[PDB]
């Protein structure tokens, strides 16, 4: 039913709890944006999702394969789900196209060359197969995050994470990125993104989740919680924000 | 997270088992399109919904209440759910006003003139004031299908059924009903609708559940089930369809 | 002047030449049929009038609006253009109304009011008022290539493209879809048709373009082209249709 | 009559309307200062002006070239507009002299001894010419924007857009370039620029167009629209500023 389904997740660092018991239901194809207030455990909620942090309480289970049970095994989880970070994705004394094999070839097993080619198209579907022998420090900020994306896409896995990519560059950088996420969302990839970019999450989110201090206060469609929130606390970090 | 959740749903005529086991899960404001062969189980599902029929296994909770719980919560599950079906959802004997009026002063005990006045707006909602007065032997198919969507939100519900509700109808009188539901889904009512209207479903339905004999052999976006149907028994339902 | 003027169109698809030296004049209010074996570029030729493809070599004046002109505004050029597909016309997730009034709306701009009564005219003009309110799957071959004609319409079309519009149709279908275009061709309006149908062309037909493998071998009245050809290869073509 | 003419732009991301209906009317000569609240389109609308970003509907026009032209005469269009961003716009692994002829040589196909001649003079226009050989991680923030412009210049632009120039800068590096860009001013350059010093506009610029939420709220002469604002938005946004 669900590709990504969360129960009751609680996280804390020592003392502070960041989730409180997060409830989540997300369907394979489907892509959901996260918002909320800054703190509300966003960035931790994805890392968990991407096996990167360990949970207290709760319950998560990726493509019908519980994290907690005996015989899961996490690095064929961790396989399945790829991660786009808001800065540093790749490895700067490797070129664009060995960062993108690395994990393919590493881990799948995949001979140099089923790796390379498939890198080749990755990278022309984000528009940089020129860039292929090139090093990340050659790169702008607004191709080295596509580069970033090529790279956890060669894993070939069931979801994808993106945690604010576009936060960090100039306003000519954005769109490129986002276009890439948008031609990603159209090929049915299951998605979660954590972003800013309003116009981004109306127009190919499918659903919506309002994280706030640990908890998911509201939920639902784009045009539903953008212009009729049902809840003040909703309304208020809305319109804030605009 | 959940206004409608279905867990291994099953239900048999002693020999005959209708509904194999399937599971759903449908939120808050999602309107689901139910499409499949004759026989499949379609309209025994929806009436399992609404109490309609009783089922020997799985489990249904409707906007948190069980479908297996006491009575006197079972009786709020029947109010907060609305039903229309193919035909006769009107008592002919009765004028469009009284049959929309009837249940919530029956039912939810309202006052005549808070029964009347709602069922008024609603008339308005479906472009019928002017028939307040008239008997269904005076609407046309497509009149009568639509005073009888205005009864069933006559009850304020919070989920709408609707099994084939313009499958009687000449093609002529299937654009008003289906005019009227597309309006229902702006709003953001829980819709669950078993229906053959396939254009509807693209531009109204977030999901398309395709049932074969008893089960949910595939499930998603209108599009996706639609234009590329990964399943066999899909591929070959469409087939016949398009 | 001349609706349309075409010198020396030449296309090619990689290393495939389609036309070869194109040469056609085609004063307004003509309606021209084109003729031809398979493969001799008829639909590549009407795809290029209608901007949706580049053309390599030649020059096309569209009412006066050379195509190469650095002054041409290509998109408003294509709003003067209309076209109706051998097949998939229609958006199928949108009413015929809406499909109708969808490009008014948001190219020419006009408010909905003045689209949605237009759209009403054009679907009496074809026949079809009483079906503004379906969808799509709902019409048979027959009416959805008369909402195709009526959609084009919407746009107030300066000329219409026809690309064996009946070719797909059963016997039974395909005189409504020819009795509209007799009825377009009667209004005055610049016609390109192609065709296979050379009942229609004598009739309704001021001129028939044969064309042949890239070249356009003979052109002339329905008459005189039909009845009296002069090239060889007309002759050998036309016995065939025999 | 305008070296710039645009009418009636929007561009759009789904449901965000980032320009919602702009016009805009600049002469060959004019220096045209952009200012407004983030958010309002500034930017967007300049990379409309430059081919960078496609729009949804109205028109543009740089000289007497039409934006929905065919191609090859678009690329007329980027090469005859120049454009300098805030920050990245030179290659940091290539000289200052490589970095100003890369594009004369490689689109216009200009040889090595005139570009660089032209690089040349233009170094001592921006008066850096002792900085050839330099890279640009041996150049002030307020040298590299200098290099910038000169780079953008060689082309030979009828079109200079400045977005933000000096913005990413220091207050005492401000100063240099703004020496530049009024000597380019001087020198009868038609020029759009994006910025927030107003002592710049006021002296160089001749008119100011305000931009709020998607709209040109505002325009005029420096010191009428800077000194006696007539709308409440322009008002609004000069109490933020003076
Ligand atoms: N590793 C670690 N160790 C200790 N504390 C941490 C750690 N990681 C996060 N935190 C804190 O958790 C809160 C949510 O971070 P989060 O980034 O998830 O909030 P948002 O993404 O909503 S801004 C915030 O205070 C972060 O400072
Ligand atoms: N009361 C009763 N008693 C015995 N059998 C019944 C009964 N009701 C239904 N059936 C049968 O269940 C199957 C699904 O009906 P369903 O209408 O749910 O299929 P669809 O809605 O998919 S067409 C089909 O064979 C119906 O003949
Ligand atoms: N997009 C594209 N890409 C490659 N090749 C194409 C394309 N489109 C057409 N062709 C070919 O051009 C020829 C004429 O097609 P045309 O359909 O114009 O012939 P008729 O209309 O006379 S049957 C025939 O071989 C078509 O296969
Ligand atoms: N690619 C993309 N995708 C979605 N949304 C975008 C994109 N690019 C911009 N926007 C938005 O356009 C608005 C104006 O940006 P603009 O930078 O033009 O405002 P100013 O220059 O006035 S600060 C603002 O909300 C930007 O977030």
């Amino acid at each position: 039913l669900q590709m990504i389904d969360v129960h009751q997740l609680k996280k804390s660092f020592g003392s502070l709890e960041v989730l409180k018991g997060i409830n989540v239901h997300i369907r394979e194809g489907e892509v959901v944006v996260v918002i909320g207030p800054s703190g509300s455990g966003k960035s931790t909620f994805l890392r968990c999702l991407n096996l990167l942090e360990d949970f207290d309480e709760g319950e998560i289970i990726i493509d019908g394969i519980n994290l907690k049970a005996k015989d899961t095994n996490l690095n064929k989880v961790r396989e399945e789900v790829g991660m786009v970070f808001q800065r540093f994705n790749l490895f700067p004394h490797m070129t664009v196209l060995n960062n993108i094999t690395l994990a393919p070839m590493k881990v799948r097993k995949w001979p140099r060359e089923k790796a390379e080619a498939k890198a080749m198209e990755l990278l022309d579907k984000v528009g940089l197969k020129d860039k292929a022998h090139a090093y990340p420090d050659s790169l702008s900020g607004g191709q080295a995050q596509r580069v970033a994306i090529a790279r956890a896409l060669a894993m070939e896995p069931k979801i994808m994470l993106f945690d604010e990519p576009t936060s960090a560059l100039d306003p000519e950088m954005v769109g490129e990125v986002l276009s890439v996420m948008k031609q990603l969302a159209n090929e049915g990839m299951t998605m979660v993104v954590v972003t800013h970019e309003m116009g981004f999450a109306r127009e190919v989110g499918d659903r919506v989740l309002f994280m706030d201090g640990g908890y998911i206060i509201e939920e639902g469609k784009p045009e539903d919680l953008f212009d009729r929130p049902q809840h003040e606390r909703t309304k208020a970090f809305l319109s804030k924000v605009f």
